[PDB]
């Protein structure tokens, strides 16, 4: 129960946001069927090198529609801190037959978009 | 014991087939003695949206010629959820020397195969 | 907690030292804002006196995540590059070994460097 | 303790060799000074899933001069498994500074070669 892909990294102020037909990464051993999901934030406080509590950038990981810790949601739910993103031909239909990565089993793909998908402002990876 | 490579994932009603001399993943750290082996069929049932169980894609995994659950199997032998293939210059004899992967020790390599190859419709890598 | 990069290992006898404008790592995963901070000094010990290594941290994080910009000490000198704020990079922190492999330090092509400084 | 560097995989009968002056793995953060050491060979015998022997592939790992399992032989000392490379201008003194690397902190270097450079006769990456 990990995202196939690397996390986008939120530096600026804004939530990850893409234009309608971008930000799902590419994934060359998946149909045009399959390239639909969501980005999850995720957060961590952690202690510094001089002791102190102190807040990372929160990190956005892609997961395909009807998998991962929102597999319930239908395209499109609003929830804070879930963005939708979707390729032209997708089907709105769970993808089941992806799932989830197993740490143990694979390791997670580098996280790419289409050349011309640019990150969205204050996103690094 | 696992494949060395990611799966094919077979999302129509044709099975995996390759014309004779396509189908070999690509890997750096192989001779072109090394260049055969098969796919083998693993599904898996789960229970869907509607709470009935279903059968998700099938899934093709590769292994070298005489290493995984069929190493016994000598090149061509005729079994159901097993497909060959070989490279032009591939030696029929058993690749013992790159065996099958121990997933605690190693990630899967994300199946690649030559730009160009032919994949029946319902596959993509 | 370490630095995010591998070190600069001095062979020579020249202390670190960048003309302004220069000597921040490569970083894809940070913004031009955060191209600041200081490489520390390290140096390890028949009896061996192995040549110093330097490790760099983005401003208010690391060893002397109190120091500012600029403040004068032993084993401590300070880059950044045009653009950069001089803020406390907090939201970068340092590396955690269990968790993350050192990035390899690189510099731009044409980054000046002491003599017995390699990149 | 480590290789700084990952593994030249021996498919071929031939024990891995350089011409004088090649095979020093690309390190952009070290000298000319530290261009010298040696590539280890590293076997693996595992019993497969028929229940038979298995000879993996030797690996054959680089350590600089005076690091490494060998830290105590001097360049060019005579012994099964160990072979010498030394770029043009690197000094025969041990490399105290680099030592060897410790997994919990540092990731493998992908063993390069300069561009051009062919692997030596059996042996892949
Ligand atoms: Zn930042
Ligand atoms: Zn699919
Ligand atoms: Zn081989
Ligand atoms: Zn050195």
């Amino acid at each position: 129960t990990a995202s196939w892909f690397t996390a986008l990294t939120q530096h600026g102020k804004e939530d990850l946001k893409f234009p309608r037909g971008q930000g799902v990464p590419i994934n060359t051993n998946s149909s045009p069927d399959d390239q639909i999901g969501y980005y999850r934030r995720a957060t961590r406080r952690i202690r510094g090198g001089d002791g102190k509590m102190k807040d990372l950038s929160p990190r956005w990981y892609f997961y395909y529609l009807g998998t991962g810790p929102e597999a319930g949601l239908p395209y499109g739910a609003n929830k804070d801190g879930i963005i939708w993103v979707a390729t032209e031909g997708a089907l709105n239909t769970p993808k089941d037959h992806i799932g989830t990565r197993n740490p143990a089993n694979n390791a997670a793909i580098v996280l790419q978009l289409p050349q011309g998908t640019t990150l969205p402002k204050g996103f690094y990876a």
